[PDB]
């Protein structure tokens, strides 16, 4: 048998708020979850290609800078994988949940009011607008300074971390939504499109979008 160590954080009480607001009310143009992921995947990116620039090595854990999309119909999931810098441990206990995000109140007071959700962006928070179309998120994460770890929550105010013991990534993160059931619209590869086309032009990272045999 193995065994293996989990750690159940709770998130910080403006996020576990923001979430169960994402999550609890209606919003339309829910759409732009993906242009959230693609700009922090974009982020990272950057991020890698800028440290690359004085030490190469950096790049040992996999040269191409990219994004690739893989929706899959079969377990409902959309995943989102990057080969940017990656999180290490700490990087996801603080970044992704733990400590308090500035734009969270506003934001909550912004949408309150009716705002539209495409704004979360400029609040900071947008990773959270994964709410808005998936019951449960899972970042798995490869930095070159730390093993890979798994990041998942489906809100209710925590979230775990564990090493993970999945398929190794060389470096980056791959984030899985796994969708409700009513927003499985982000499973086909028009409407991927679409909203690519839409909202996300202007990244400077190859986007390639991977599309299961029907
Ligand atoms: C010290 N650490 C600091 C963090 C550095 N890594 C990254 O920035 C990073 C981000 C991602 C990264 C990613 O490649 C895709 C995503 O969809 C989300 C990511 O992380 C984020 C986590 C939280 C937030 N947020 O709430 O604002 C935004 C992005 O992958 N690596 C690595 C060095």
């Amino acid at each position: 048998m193995e065994e293996e160590e989990v750690e159940t954080f709770a998130f910080q009480a403006e996020i576990a708020q923001l979430m169960s607001l994402i999550i609890n009310t209606f919003y339309s143009n829910k759409e732009i979850f993906l242009r959230e992921l693609i700009s922090n995947s974009s982020d990272a990116l950057d991020k890698i290609r800028y440290e690359s620039l004085t030490d190469p090595s950096k790049l040992d854990s996999g040269k191409e800078l990219h994004i690739n999309l893989i929706p899959n119909k079969q377990d409902r999931t959309l995943t989102i994988v990057d080969t940017g810098i990656g999180m290490t441990k700490a990087d996801l206990i603080n970044n992704l949940g733990t400590i308090a995000k500035s734009g969270t109140k506003a934001f909550m007071e912004a949408l309150q009011a009716g705002a539209d959700i495409s704004m979360i962006g400029q609040f900071g928070v947008g990773f959270y607008s994964a709410y808005l179309v998936a019951e449960k998120v899972t970042v798995i994460t490869k930095h070159n300074d730390d093993e890979q770890y798994a990041w998942e929550s489906s809100a209710g105010g925590s979230f775990t971390v564990r090493t993970d013991t999945g398929e190794p990534m060389g470096r980056g993160t791959k984030v899985i939504l796994h969708l409700k059931e009513d927003q499985t619209e982000y499973l086909e590869e028009r409407r991927i499109k679409e909203i690519v086309k839409k909202h996300s032009q202007f990244i400077g990272y190859p986007i390639t979008l991977f599309v299961e045999k029907e």
